[PDB]
């Protein structure tokens, strides 16, 4: 049950006057593209606040990736969900490498312990058992909704309720302005994340998606399922889990998109007038070098 939101005064919506006329704010099958000046942050606060919402979200920091964390969750606590309740999971192999960051009123952090795997894509792929196994028990009791991203990534700007509905994905920065057929979907037939040329919405990322809990719990069982029928086939897909997370929201529409806003690298993409705000960018890394000992 919803009580009634309080008066409020704001610019008042004008039907004969669009947000954005320069890009795309809602899919063909009615779900908002979520970017800056297409919403009223003031009206959704109060909405999600009535609410009592609490937001989870969960990072994994396997091996090297722990020094991505400092960064990561002090930047978050000055722009993810501020005034909301948020309870942030960190997934790891060493606890005890965890920093001590400070936390707002009303935000928690656990540390989960999890085993690490040797390749870069199991650790990555096994995301998705990983919270699957989490939602099972824990989320369920302790969050309304799932926030699941990755940990080389800084908070530069607001990241708020907007984002919030039963199924979220966010538009790969690289690829918002491709044709399909330029989309690195993976492209085998005998691969679970197989999309065929003249099929797909969007290329969404592997490291930004959400939902409530059972959607996402259905999402992660879903794609971990999918890869687990792969391995058993001897086949990897190209981009591994972001491949099947693709085929995944191909299937089954999300009810939001994000705008790419909320997954930018302003190293290789720089700053598109297109994009009013860079809101959570990646931090650069040699790759080579922080996925191996
Ligand atoms: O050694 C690793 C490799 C990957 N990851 C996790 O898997 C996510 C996806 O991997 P990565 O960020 O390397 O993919 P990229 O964004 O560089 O393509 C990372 O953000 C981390 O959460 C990890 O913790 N340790
Ligand atoms: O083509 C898909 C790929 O695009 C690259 O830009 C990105 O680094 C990869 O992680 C993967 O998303
Ligand atoms: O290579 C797969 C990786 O691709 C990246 O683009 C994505 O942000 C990561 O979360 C992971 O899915
Ligand atoms: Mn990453």
């Amino acid at each position: 049950f919803m009580v009634s939101l309080p008066r409020m005064v704001y610019p008042q919506p004008k039907v004969l006057t669009p947000c954005r006329k320069d890009v795309l704010v809602v899919t063909p099958w009615l779900a908002p593209i979520v970017w800056e000046g297409t919403f009223n942050i003031d009206i959704l606060n109060e909405q999600f606040r009535l609410q009592n919402t609490t937001i989870g979200l969960t990072v994994f920091a396997i091996k090297k990736y722990v020094a991505f964390l400092k960064l990561f969750l002090e930047t978050a606590e000055k722009h993810f969900m501020v005034g909301h309740r948020v309870h942030y999971y960190v997934f790891t192999d060493q606890p005890a490498a965890v920093p001590r960051v400070t936390l707002g009123t009303g935000r928690q952090l656990s540390v989960l312990e999890v085993r690490a795997y040797k390749r870069w894509q199991d650790v990555s792929m096994r995301r998705m058992e990983m919270i699957s196994d989490f939602c099972e028990r824990r989320f369920l009791s302790e969050v309304d909704y799932l926030v699941c991203v990755d940990v080389d990534m800084e908070f530069r700007d607001h990241v708020g309720v907007e984002i919030l509905t039963p199924l979220f994905g966010t538009l790969h920065p690289g690829f918002y302005g491709s044709s399909r057929e330029a989309f690195t979907y993976e492209r085998r037939p005998q691969s679970q994340a197989y999309i065929p040329k003249d099929e797909g919405d969007f290329y969404y990322l592997g490291g930004f998606f959400g939902g409530s809990v059972q959607e996402v719990q259905r999402l992660t069982r879903a794609c971990h399922q999918a890869m687990m029928v792969d391995q058993a086939n001897g086949i990897e897909a190209v981009w591994h889990d972001e491949s099947h997370l693709n085929k995944y929201l191909l299937r089954h529409k999300p009810t939001k998109v994000l705008s790419p806003e909320y997954l930018w690298d302003q190293q290789l993409l720089g700053w598109p007038a297109v994009l009013r705000k860079l809101r959570f960018t990646a931090v650069p890394k040699n790759h080579q070098a922080v996925r191996n000992p």
